[PDB]
């Protein structure tokens, strides 16, 4: 439509990493996501992907990611074939490759989540249709990064210039890896606080490939093992994560007394006690809204890929 | 069309938690709407009333009828289902009930929840922006079973006022009989209710006491029995029986009474010519297969009514 | 302008339990219809033929191709699927098979049933109002597999009559080879069938005897071996090999042992050097090491294209049953 033009660059293409997107890619998707959101909240009913099929291939469990993918597909008028791993012909000795080839025979796109990092590369090698990396081990989670970025944009108004805190298990947290990559390559970030005990800090295999962009844009990088008052007062985003002593990163109503008036708290979810329920009532808690921005970002993605 | 399938306005955008929330007029509007739903589906007509709306099942215990009929009802309105699991979720990585509700709520137009705890429903409500349809909360209620059950009685017998009905089996833990007693007693002039169970599994006081005014104003007879006596067999228009749901004395009393509360072809010889056997299902041997060929065996038709009655509910909720 | 999708009339309103219930004419008609399904779906066209119709899977043992393929096919006709799970259902409270059939039959227009008991499909039939498609009954039959297997031979080789076909591997428990042998011998002029299997896993007498009349009357040569001889490799137009059906205890052990121990049935690039230029390798799937990944590059490897054929054969089956 004039109203919902797909993002041309994403057509017919798998999504494995946040590295594959340009700054233009992200904003085209953001604006497309906002258009999708306005049409849906009005009660408009899209038939954009009628006759098209997504198949989830989840070798690890998910609540959100599965559900937001499916809902996104459906709200575009597309369909889902409900493949399960536990009740499948994997049990009879079949291999990942043959499994992938199989669902490929029937589908227009695959959404894959897997505990091994290099499993996705293997899926690409045998797949004809697009695969969307919905999480590869401790590797990446690219579409979360995109929707995270939509959230920041939509809530605060700009992504350029922000100071962001990445909190929790940065070592194994695939969300924070895609997010860092996405933000630093495609925006001008003031400062990034990496908040974690040393054991779970942001890995070098993430930081080093970003170093040129970090340096060239003059982005500040500080490591702390705590949510110190400096982190609380300066951050426009507190993005915190699950584990995969804890007092020094927990965010509660009290801690929130030190935050600015114009900032948000975000969490890819699910959460443990790092993010107290005391916070939920605060208009700065955007971690529930995040999931709805998720659905619309995923509509944008699916449409752009399959248009 | 609003001529053919007028939704039931009172149900617009509201959660369904109890049989207590409905009025007589509500139950009748839903009955007539379900029957109209049925006449269309049976004639091959396709409906598109709910294109682009999503129903998410949220089932923490097993189901065959209620899951499936809900999914089928939604599809037959042209709506969609997101097949969310609890066993294949991030509830494994330490996620709580409210967070789970707030999640599915981001995506859905209506939620359908079955949960082993009674209070699990009131907890979900407090955080949900979208209607939740209670598909069973522990041993509490199963309000939409009560509605399809009442649909069954009405379509098969022709009237609900004036009936004698026996509720049979595990009445303690049977959320089906809790909701069905409340809905009939509160909204119809029931002649007699037989409560057929051993003491250990009798109908709970917390169901019966809230009904005392209805019971006295409408003059309903309530008799407890521990057996399907000849009286109960000869006088009942509806025999509605239930599985025994699996502390020590309950097991035993159930063992002591099982043959007395079992319905089989032999027992049906004492039944009226016009009456019905019902069972929300699933069943064990409290209801013999020997009864399945009898015209009064209404427990299979019962399921189909469920789909059509849930079509009426879904459409009225989301109109 | 476009192709018609006439339903195959004789399938209307009927259960599919066995390869035996099909005539040659039904097979070609379904084949042709599946090809027109193919050309429509691959052209991007959106089918709305079975809107408002419901398919319910009633799988009492694992499946990937078959479950997924049926759901896809239903979706691509404009139909819908109620994702009922046997393992997470009221059977875990003692519900019978029949009550479970009657349950889903209450909501569905068609049931796709797979079950480890040979006779369970029979149980199901006796109570279901709506058609049931047998998607696997123990070690019995797998009749939609046979139909797609035949599609795959037709589209790939150009003819089914006149072919020499090897059925290899676990022929005793292999429901797929059971239905396919029956379906080929009763409706086509097969030149020769090689039965490549160790003695313990050979093709059973309860499949071979009912076909005796047909085999003799039509001159169908039948050769048993326990190895992929050079003869078998050199003469065969189709190498349809199969997985050892482990899921199906001391003769049991010797039967498991026999596949690779009294073997020589592995197919790999080395064995393939001996094959015709014009031939195909098929495997209904999943595979184990009987079908090496070294064959996958070979254009003669048809076992992936087979799963695609199968979706289209299945769209054809479902439209014909439900139109
Ligand atoms: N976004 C998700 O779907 N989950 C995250 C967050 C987490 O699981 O901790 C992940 O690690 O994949
Ligand atoms: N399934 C119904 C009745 C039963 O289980 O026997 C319920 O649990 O409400
Ligand atoms: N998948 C096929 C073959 C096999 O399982 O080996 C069947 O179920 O019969």
């Amino acid at each position: 439509m004039l109203e919902l033009p797909p993002v041309a660059s994403l057509k017919g293409k798998s999504i494995t990493s946040a590295e594959q997107f340009s700054r233009a890619d992200i904003y085209a998707l953001i604006h497309l996501a906002s258009a999708m959101q306005r049409k849906i909240d009005a009660g408009e009913v899209l038939n954009l992907l009628q006759g098209r099929i997504m198949t989830p291939l989840f070798f690890e469990d998910s609540s959100r990611t599965f559900s937001s993918f499916c809902a996104a597909m459906i709200r575009l008028g597309g369909s889902v074939v409900n493949f399960k791993v536990e009740a499948s012909s994997i049990n009879k000795g079949e291999t990942l490759a043959d499994t992938i080839r199989t669902l490929d025979s029937y589908s227009d796109v695959l959404v894959m989540r897997h505990p091994r990092q290099d499993a996705i590369e293997e899926a690409l090698s045998v797949a004809q249709h697009p695969i969307l990396n919905a999480g590869n081990g401790a590797g990446e989670h690219p579409t979360q990064a995109l929707l995270d970025t939509l959230t920041i944009h939509s809530e605060l108004g700009s992504v350029d210039g922000i100071t962001i805190a990445l909190i929790g298990d940065l070592k194994m947290g695939r969300t924070v890896h895609s997010l860092l990559k996405l933000l630093v390559r495609n925006f001008s970030i003031k400062c990034v606080f990496l908040v974690a005990p040393d054991a779970l800090q942001m890995p070098q295999d993430v930081l080093e490939p970003l170093q040129h962009e970090i340096a060239t844009k003059g982005v500040i990088i500080h490591r702390t093992h705590a949510l110190t008052d400096e982190v609380m007062q300066k951050s426009d985003v507190l993005y915190t994560t699950r584990l995969q002593a804890k007092a020094d990163i927990t965010i509660d109503a009290a801690r929130m007394r030190l935050a600015k008036e114009k900032m948000i708290v975000m969490h890819p979810l699910p959460r443990n006690d790092e993010l107290s329920t005391t916070v939920d009532a605060d208009p700065r808690a955007a971690y529930f809204r995040q999931m709805r921005y998720g659905m619309f970002m995923r509509m944008a993605i699916l449409w752009s890929v399959l248009a």
